[PDB]
């Protein structure tokens, strides 16, 4: 209670929702995504799980929703009723303050929006919110928008790393002094930590084929058991090149259904605010092409806050013995 | 509390970024090592002090220099690797790193000359300066050399294009998405505005609204600078602006000088933002909200950096500042 109410008033400053929606790649794919339910939305109710300044809400009353529940637990609702009004839809739009869990809507609704994805996916774990709302508002089989969530993983070899591991051997060239010894220093402060590192990589970073290892159905019941416990699984791929293997990138997609269009977060696709949450080994690991690295990653709430992300890393590189690895969100 | 505070700090210096960032300050790196290398006459077979030396670089730019020994003062745990970076270019017999605070380290004998690189945030937040000003007194000799010698500041009205975009950026949400949004402009303004936060944040030419003015002076060889700093280190200014835009506050920044020696020009290190970028940025001190201004419009006020009362090491500012005919404001800022 300290800590929800603590965490719904980090949303009642501008900077997130700004960042949000100035990001494109989320926003638009969520515009479309909705816009394109139009058929199964037109002339059906619509509860948008928090909310925000109610962007979501009004592209739901543009794909032809009758009704539109906005739910907002932050004080940046009073910024979203003004929104709706101001766009003309205070009749079909009804923004109403509190948590999710315990507000009343006048009736079980047709649909669920919602944008709850953090870092790593999970991270914040506004998921489970979500998943209230669904079991208590959504009718029967009812539409979730995205309905789904797919998680990935894929060896990495850190361009950004490496120009920070070599920076001290370039000092020479630039001032005349050799530094070169610091290197095995900033690889045990950048590597040897155990924290989920959030860093935007492409393509070239990639050093084996993603696999996924993990799917998440929204509207599946008893997936809140599951979240609390840990959601994830095992993986097995095979390195493209020589590279020093810097550990795995973490990342999701989420799916919309058909009326289908996938919000990717891939280094291989547009940047997102979420970037990719980076498991780095202790030290760089020499691959080279058809290395076999398997393993399993699993997303688990942090015992000290469950808000907090943690992921265990258990994987496996050709035959240099299974390691793991506990890593939880800065 | 204070060990809350230092070991914060042994734990942020003894850690490969913040040196990563300071070496990559390619400005400020340059300089020091331009700055010591063109005193080489008053650095040749002398004795240095190197205060907070970190991995350091620069205590080997004064043995470059001519330097015939040179202490390397370092308090956190980087102090190891800056001995084996000296081992590694053959100084060991030359440079040596002392671990520790400078406060309490013992030195063989008195010093001909101290370089340090001190400066925080608006100069002054997390200012190594009182430990330069103690090294100073204790350590340097009489007449000694002071690298760099004096450090200057500096105040400009800004109108921060970067922050009118973010104001702004509600009032294009429907032009991209159709969504009208801005009735959120005054919500955003309280919040990018509204607070009493000094923001360090990098601003171009671009963003001055009228020529800056220099409001204080710190000469570091003026034994008793020292009372100044517990009271503060200000001064009063006056600009003219240089045409229309929303004035959304100051812009404080600082340089340092090195004296001349063989050159006798004074090499300045800038973090203005006429200049090339640094890592120290500029420190903002916006207005509750943007105030329109024209060509000529008169601004003046006075501007105090003080230690904040919770903690000294946290910068404070104290903005009066009066903007054409407007009645005079107050704004009281500190460092996040
Ligand atoms: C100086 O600053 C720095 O340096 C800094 C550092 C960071 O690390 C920064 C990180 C950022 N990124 C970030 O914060 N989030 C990125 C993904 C977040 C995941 N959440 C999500 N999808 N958002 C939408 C959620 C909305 O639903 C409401 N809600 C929640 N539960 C509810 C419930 N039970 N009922 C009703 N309403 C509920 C919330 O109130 C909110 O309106 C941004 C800025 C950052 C800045
Ligand atoms: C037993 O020791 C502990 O447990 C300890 C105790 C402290 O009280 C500690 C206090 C710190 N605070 C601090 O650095 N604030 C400055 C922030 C902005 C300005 N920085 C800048 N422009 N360059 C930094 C250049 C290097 O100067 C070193 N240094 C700093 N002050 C020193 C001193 N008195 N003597 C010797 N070396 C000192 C740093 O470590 C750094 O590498 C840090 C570490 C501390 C460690």
């Amino acid at each position: 209670s300290e800590r929800d109410q603590l965490y719904y008033e980090s949303y009642s400053d501008v900077s997130v929702h700004e960042e949000m929606i100035a990001d494109q790649v989320r926003t638009e794919a969520y515009r479309l995504g909705i816009l394109k339910n139009w058929a199964a939305l037109r002339g059906k109710t619509v509860l948008d799980v928090g909310a925000g300044t109610g962007i979501l809400s009004i592209f739901c009353a543009q794909a032809g929703a009758r009704r539109v529940y906005a739910v907002e637990a932050s004080a940046i609702w009073q910024q979203a009723r003004e929104v709706v009004r101001l766009n003309g839809l205070e009749d079909r739009v009804h923004v109403l303050p509190g948590p999710v869990e315990t507000v009343e809507l006048p009736e079980r609704v047709d649909a669920i929006v919602s944008e709850w994805m953090g870092y790593g996916l999970l991270h914040e774990s506004m998921l489970s919110s979500v998943l209230h709302a669904r079991t208590k508002w959504l009718k029967e089989g009812g539409l979730l928008l995205p309905a789904s969530a797919e998680l990935f993983v894929a060896p990495i070899s850190d361009q950004m790393l490496e120009w920070r591991l070599g920076f001290w051997s370039q000092v020479k060239q630039h001032y005349g002094v050799d530094m070169s010894c610091m290197e095995s220093f900033a690889t045990r402060c950048l590597m040897g930590h155990s924290e989920i590192v959030v860093q935007d990589l492409s393509g070239e970073d990639v050093l084996a084929r993603p696999q996924r290892f993990a799917q998440l159905e929204l509207a599946r019941a008893g997936l809140e058991q599951e979240l609390e416990a840990g959601v994830g699984g095992r993986f097995r791929c095979s390195c493209y090149g020589s590279a020093p293997l810097h550990g795995f990138a973490v990342w999701f997609q989420v799916t919309f259904p058909g009326g289908p269009l996938v919000l990717s977060t891939s280094p291989l696709h547009p940047a997102t605010h979420w970037k990719q949450a980076l498991l780095y080994l202790n030290e760089p690991v020499p691959v080279e092409q058809d290395t076999d690295i398997s393993g399993e990653i699993t997303l688990l709430p942090s015992p000290d806050n469950p808000r907090r992300l943690r992921i265990l890393l258990r994987y496996k590189v050709g035959d240099h013995e299974e390691k793991t690895k506990d890593f939880a969100m800065e």
